[PDB]
């Protein structure tokens, strides 16, 4: 679908730069532009106005055209601007950290979100795309807390342009390779966030990278039990250990030793 | 020791920016400056003129005053009118010698082993004095007239720019630690074995450290990669050094040996 630039301008209050916290329309910065909350028809939408180009714009639509799935953020249209289905519950990162005082997600709900995110990655890989920025801040949650993968801004093959969020990036990705195996790795870090409720990096924490508690648990210096988010009351040890096992396998340093997204799906389905 | 800026200017030919190989005095660019060949007082010297602070100029002179060792490049003095003066290493870098730059003969296997040892010693001295080098690579390993190894020059969405070829994964993430120095040294051992450069944009694989995966997966053997420009490499000792290299190149920083263990394994090897 195609929107008028006039409409977008106004339904977002001329791109009001103030945070929604204050009553403005500014929802975030990312995906190479700024994201404003807007109202089209009687439905709320997310409006990205591009900033640091046109290649990025055409490319983002080309990838959106092939990839629509239940667990991916649906591109509604365009206008220079882009328009998405609005997800009222924000990022998985926000919810895990209970930002703004929202209630901690239950284990059952966390499990659903992990299955959802994985089905949406499985759809990307089936259709031969790579996301390259799988991280909890890019997993959105709609009104039902369905996982919706977002910010397709970055979606043997090498690249001179190495990019991603380094706390989530696989070692071959860090070196510049481009392969679906790296998405799996990043998803491993996302699972660790879900199990623990801890951010992927914490300057003031030992270890600073969440992905490093994997070694701590292998060397038996720690246990999964030690790291399980305490902000829930329904997380039985069997299914928690089941999900940690998946995370562990995603986090293998040798890309070929990693599960493909489909056995990731199978393992999280078996989890419940 | 301390120098005159103009005597330094004089003996470097007005700091002739042209490279040595066409008759200038520029040897390289590094350590936040340009390095020139100079001569004075019956001493050939290397001069690094800092370019765009003085705390840092005085901060290295601290580091250098402490760290004097047979396998570290020695600081001879300084000028503040900004220049650091070093001992000149007439056989240039390990990289140059591995690549037989300018027609120089290949280094034998036996010599390569000595150099590997010498570098591990210099790295050991650094880590014992709680120093992270951050830039172990074969172009930073100089060779003196006797081919003694002299070590020298010591998270939202983003893109990396750092020279991936030598850097460990945790270092690319931003961690700063001596276990990274070890990983880089592993790449250097692979250079010593293969004669190959760490990265080659027109090679499969581009990064040298990837042959470790090729070998583990039994798609290749370390023999297939042995520098053919040697006639004294016995497979037993080569396989020994390769094993040291493989361990340094461990993907998780805590499974790698510390520099003391690298010294031992390298010693047993001869």
């Amino acid at each position: 679908h195609s929107f008028s630039f006039y409409e977008l301008k106004n339904v977002t209050n001329n791109f009001d730069e103030r945070p929604i916290s204050v009553g403005g329309n500014k929802m975030g910065e990312g995906g190479f532009g700024v994201v404003y909350k807007g109202y089209v028809n009687n439905t709320t939408v997310a409006v990205k106005k591009l900033a640091a180009l046109k290649q990025q714009f055409d490319q983002e639509i080309k990838v959106m055209a092939k990839c629509q799935h239940e667990n991916l953020v649906e591109l509604l249209g365009f206008s220079l601007c882009l328009v998405y289905v609005y997800m009222p519950n924000g990022s998985l990162l926000d919810r895990l950290s209970c930002l703004d005082g929202t209630p901690p997600l239950s284990w059952h709900m966390r499990c659903k979100i992990a299955q959802g995110a994985a089905n949406g990655i499985n759809f990307l890989h089936e259709n031969h795309h790579i996301h390259r920025n799988i991280k909890s801040a890019n997993i959105l949650l709609d009104e039902a807390f369905t996982a919706k993968i977002s910010d397709f801004g970055l979606a043997t093959v090498m690249t001179s342009r190495i990019v991603g969020t380094t706390a989530y990036m696989a070692p071959e990705a860090l070196r510049g390779e481009i392969t679906p195996k790296s998405d799996i790795y990043s998803f491993g870090v996302v699972l660790l966030e879900i199990i623990t409720g801890l951010p992927a990096v914490d300057e003031h924490r030992e270890p600073q990278l969440l992905l490093d508690i994997k070694e701590e648990i292998e060397d038996e210096e720690k246990t999964i039990e030690d790291y399980i988010d305490k902000k829930m009351n329904d997380a039985d040890s069997t299914s928690v250990e089941a999900m940690y096992s998946v995370a562990s396998q995603c986090l293998h340093e040798k890309k070929n030793k990693r599960p493909d997204i489909k056995k990731v799906q199978q393992l999280l389905q078996e989890m419940t």
